[PDB]
């Protein structure tokens, strides 16, 4: 009847949008889409291209607040997420980078069939429309590999119309010579070690930010059989009832904006695409998840998924700057150095402290799950990890460098690959009560070394010839606070008092086989249930070297078609 679709896709942000364009593809096909938030079609903070930053603590900014973090000096991080249609697209920073290949090809080694760079790539293509570059672009140092970049795609993608080279990039592409690091057309090839002028999440036809709304919603919103409900939260799923041991969902609950709690069924399958951050606490109140958890907030069990919530992988940011004798000015300049660049002379005693410490790292990682990951199966996926750093010399760091402003240079930069896991989960079964979510950051010896390493190279950079000639000072840190022979623990003291979540979540419902603690499968089911998936960020089973958006949207694509193919039987 009245409330009943062939399809629920619950959360209509980055991942969801894919999806409900994809389904509604088919004419005969019903899609509901439940959005918290609201269109910012009209939101200026949004729409702004050079609007980065502004929306931040806002009506369409979650705000999530971490537990206290043990491993990092005890302070809480405000955790940053879209409140909006278009989700965590709307409120990013824009930059569009994908993975390295090999880290792909990862995820159908650990057991994910289907899953490697070259099956995912038609789909980054398909996602895609990038618009060529001008000739004041071109000046700048914006370039693309045509045979890697979509042409019909949804998501807009290409560089800023006020995108200038002046004398900061033009020097900063000199001076990576002299630290190594080589000049590569494009970062989204599969290969994305060197440094680049990346392009952007834009329309260029507009000069406005391309958001996952305006790309895969707005321009298809006259579909009769696309249905979507804004400022409706979802609370969980409801299943049906009969002795079917494995659970089919019957459908979504739902609180309006004024104030009706009602139900909406689906026929087909329910997608749950609320983000990393509250995908798996739907499946905890949904009574998918640890059983111990589901019963103390009085719940009752319907999966026992204990792995719901954890395997939380994020990774941290800090920021670096400078000052010239002038003006400094051009590009914005993205560097994805390796641990080799990183650390050059010491790679390999880098290496061996890192290798002896894998075990260790895993033994600890084991109280964090309460015992539900083993050390065992831990220290395999660390294995894996440690192989893509050290055997095939996958990016360790995103270096950013822009004008900062007049005078300034500056940096943000992030360890990609983090060990550290901790995980999220329900603080009741009250649907609007703030979770507890626990990345621990800084909790292996790693994190934070690698992290103080990449700072070390962004400073012996701004010391390098010929950008050297254009910088008087550091002045962040600076040479006083931290001088210029300062041991790690010196860096890392001062990293840790002064870091941010870099808002990269992943891994809440892990897509890895259900033995090691997966949560999804390989077509992004959920374990024990029939028409239950998951897409979004919260089933990478790793992070990735680059930015998520371009990735989410890759792997949306292709969960689309995994479910209209599944589809074609039932
Ligand atoms: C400040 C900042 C800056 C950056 C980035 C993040 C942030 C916070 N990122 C990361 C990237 O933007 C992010 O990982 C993805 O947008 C996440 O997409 P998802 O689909 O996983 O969730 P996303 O958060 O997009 O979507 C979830 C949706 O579910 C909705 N929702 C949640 N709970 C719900 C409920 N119970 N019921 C109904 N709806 C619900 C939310 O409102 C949201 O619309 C980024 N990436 C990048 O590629 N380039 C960049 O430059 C940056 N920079």
């Amino acid at each position: 009847n009245t409330t009943t679709y062939d399809y629920i896709v619950v959360g209509g942000g980055t991942s969801g949008l894919v999806v409900a364009n994809r389904l509604s593809e088919n004419p005969d096909v019903s899609v509901l889409l439940l959005e918290a938030g609201a269109s910012v079609f009209n939101n200026p903070d949004v729409t702004n291209a050079n609007g980065y930053g502004l929306a931040f603590g806002s009506a369409i900014d979650w705000q999530y607040q971490s537990i206290n973090q043990s491993y990092a000096g005890g302070k809480q991080q405000v955790l940053r997420a879209g409140k909006a249609l278009g989700g965590t697209s709307t409120i990013n920073g824009m930059a569009y980078t994908r993975a390295e290949d090999v880290q792909i090809d990862v995820w159908q080694k650990l057991g994910n069939e289907g899953w490697t760079w070259k099956d995912l790539l038609p789909y980054y293509l398909k996602s895609e429309n990038l618009t060529a570059p001008t000739s004041s672009q071109v000046a700048a140092g914006a370039a693309y590999n045509p045979a890697v970049n979509g042409k019909e795609g949804p998501l807009k993608v290409g560089w800023s119309g006020s995108l200038a080279s002046g004398n900061l990039s033009v020097a900063l592409n000199r001076t990576f010579q002299a630290a190594g690091v080589p000049w590569v057309e494009d970062v989204n090839g599969g290969k994305m070690r060197g440094f680049n002028i990346y392009p952007s999440t834009l329309d260029v036809d507009l000069n406005v930010r391309e958001d996952a709304a305006r790309a895969y919603y707005f321009p298809y919103d006259d579909r009769k059989n696309l249905h979507l409900l804004e400022n409706t939260t979802a609370n969980r799923l409801f299943w049906k009832n009969g002795s079917a041991e494995e659970a089919i969902a019957d459908g979504v609950e739902i609180t309006s904006a004024d104030g009706k709690v009602t139900r909406v069924h689906a026929k087909k399958e329910v997608i749950i695409s609320a983000g990393a951050l509250r995908s798996p606490l739907i499946l905890e109140l949904s009574g998918v998840g640890n059983p111990t958890i589901l019963k103390k907030n009085n719940i009752t069990p319907r999966v026992d998924l204990p792995t719901v919530g954890e395997n939380l992988q994020d990774q941290f940011n800090n920021g670096m700057a400078g000052e010239g004798y002038g003006v400094l000015a051009g590009a914005s300049t993205v560097t994805y150095p390796s641990i080799s660049d990183v650390f050059g002379n010491e790679t390999d005693s880098i290496v061996a402290s890192l290798r002896s410490q894998l075990s260790d790292y895993a033994a600890a990682t084991v109280k964090v799950s309460n015992g539900h990951m083993k050390q065992e199966d831990l220290e395999r996926l660390y294995q894996l990890q440690f192989d893509l750093i050290v055997k095939d010399k996958v990016p360790i760091a995103e270096i950013l460098f822009h004008p900062g402003g007049g005078n300034a240079v500056s940096s943000e930069f992030w360890g990609l690959l983090p060990f550290a896991r901790g995980n999220i989960h329900i603080s009741s079964n009250d649907p609007t009560a703030p979770a507890a979510i626990n990345p621990n950051y800084f909790m292996f010896e790693w994190d934070g070394k690698s992290q103080a390493g990449i700072a070390k190279y962004i400073r012996k950079i701004l010391r390098s010839a010929p950008l050297n000639k254009l910088i008087a000072k550091e002045t962040k840190p600076g040479l006083s606070e931290i001088p210029a022979t300062a041991a790690d623990e010196k860096w890392v003291e001062w990293l840790k008092a002064n870091y941010r979540s870099n808002f990269h979540p992943v891994g809440t419902a892990a897509m890895m086989p259900r033995s090691i603690g997966g949560v999804v499968d390989n077509r992004l089911r959920v374990y024990g249930t029939s028409n239950v998936r998951v897409v979004d960020a919260s089933v990478l089973p790793f992070q990735v070297c680059g930015h998520l958006v371009s990735t989410l949207y890759a792997v949306a694509e292709r969960a689309s078609d995994l479910i209209k193919e599944d589809a074609k039987s039932a």
